[PDB]
């Protein structure tokens, strides 16, 4: 839920790929979640 959560982590590769890797459940998603929409 979009309540501003620090559990989610954003990483970039220097080719300009900002994919979200969350650090409590560890997600590799190139998609922008509803809480990061």
């Amino acid at each position: 839920g979009a309540t501003a959560v620090s559990e989610w982590t954003e990483y970039k590769t220097a080719d300009g790929k900002t994919y979200y890797y969350n650090n409590r459940t560890l997600y590799s998603t190139w998609e922008k979640p509803q809480e990061l929409k």
